């Protein structure tokens, strides 16, 4: 029962350590109650003895339903796909690298925060291209996701999107500088035209053979791939570190960027850069378990991957 002062004192640090203010006293009271509940889920679950751990991250504050409301940032879907530029000339056989990490080769930008906007699709693409660019130009630069939300009207801004559409958009129109067309957390009129600075260009997009690990790994190996996953899970909400191995279903709702893969003695994984800031997961990133060869992947990870192709 002393525990109570302990908890209060504790909720308190978590608060300023994540720059959290509440206007009225009762909200804090409410928040505190949520927090407490979350914490319990976090213990019952860490005691489970799995390969990762949950924690008091950026979202400890919120309830699960509340979390999906403002941050899941959905995907939309098309059928009998447009049969893309270069159908990934099908891979499989391993005995290719052991560990890849496109951050070592200065090909990944700092991590970002998508706010209360369902723009993960835009963010995902921007990343994969920022990468394929440095792999060619030997120069890494900060591109604007904002353009994609405002132009590229096939996908619906904050209401969700489709990454391939975002990609085909570059092949056809290039893309501007983040510094020039900043991100604003809501869709505006496509100002692509009245904004200066160089524009990165590309030629096409490539679709990788789904539901197979080999195909993906080899793809990742050449450059960073945009891929999908089911992020609505409660575990996922409160992830802190490790090799996440569920629980999570295959009903995908978000776009992320796989920037590597590796193995930590026994367990193999794919390394992803997410759009939730640095206070979530491992400094913005998450490492997900690898399902071997044939399946949709853990949390439907293998389900849908694409990459820009540059001249």
């Amino acid at each position: 029962l002393t525990s109570t002062e302990r908890l209060i004192q504790l909720f308190n640090s978590w608060m300023l350590n994540h720059n959290k203010f509440y206007e009225n006293v009762d909200e804090k009271l409410y928040r505190f109650e949520i927090f407490k509940d979350n914490l319990n889920y976090i213990d019952e679950t860490n005691k489970k003895n799995n390969s990762y751990w949950l924690g008091l991250n950026e979202f400890a504050d919120l309830s699960n339903d509340e979390f999906n409301e403002k941050y899941v940032g959905s995907l939309i879907d098309a059928t009998i796909e447009q049969s893309y530029d270069e159908e990934f000339i099908n891979e499989d056989i391993v005995n290719l690298p052991e560990n890849v990490d496109w951050r070592k080769k200065g090909a990944v930008t700092p991590v970002r925060h998508q706010g209360s906007c369902g723009s993960c699709w835009a963010f995902s693409a921007v990343a994969t291209v920022e990468g394929i660019n440095k792999i060619r130009t030997g120069k890494l630069v900060e591109l604007s996701e904002q353009e994609l939300v405002d132009c590229e009207r096939r996908s619906h801004g904050c209401k969700g999107g489709y990454p391939p559409y975002a990609l085909e958009y570059v092949a056809k129109n290039g893309i501007h500088l983040r510094s020039k067309y900043p991100y604003k957390a809501k869709q505006g009129t496509c100002r692509a035209k009245q904004v200066g600075g160089p524009i990165v260009k590309t030629s096409g997009v490539g679709r990788v053979q789904p539901n197979n690990e080999g195909n993906l790994l080899n793809a990742i190996a050449k450059q960073p791939v945009s891929v999908v996953v089911e992020s609505k899970g409660r575990p996922f909400q409160l992830y802190k570190g490790g090799i996440f191995e569920g629980p999570c279903g295959t009903k995908v709702d978000g776009a992320v960027t796989a920037v590597g893969y590796g193995k930590s003695g026994g367990k193999g994984y794919i390394l992803i850069k997410n759009s939730w800031g640095t206070a979530w997961g491992e400094k913005g990133y998450i490492r997900i378990k690898r399902a071997p060869g044939n399946s949709p992947g853990v949390c439907g990870l293998y389900k849908s991957s694409y990459y820009p192709t540059k001249n």
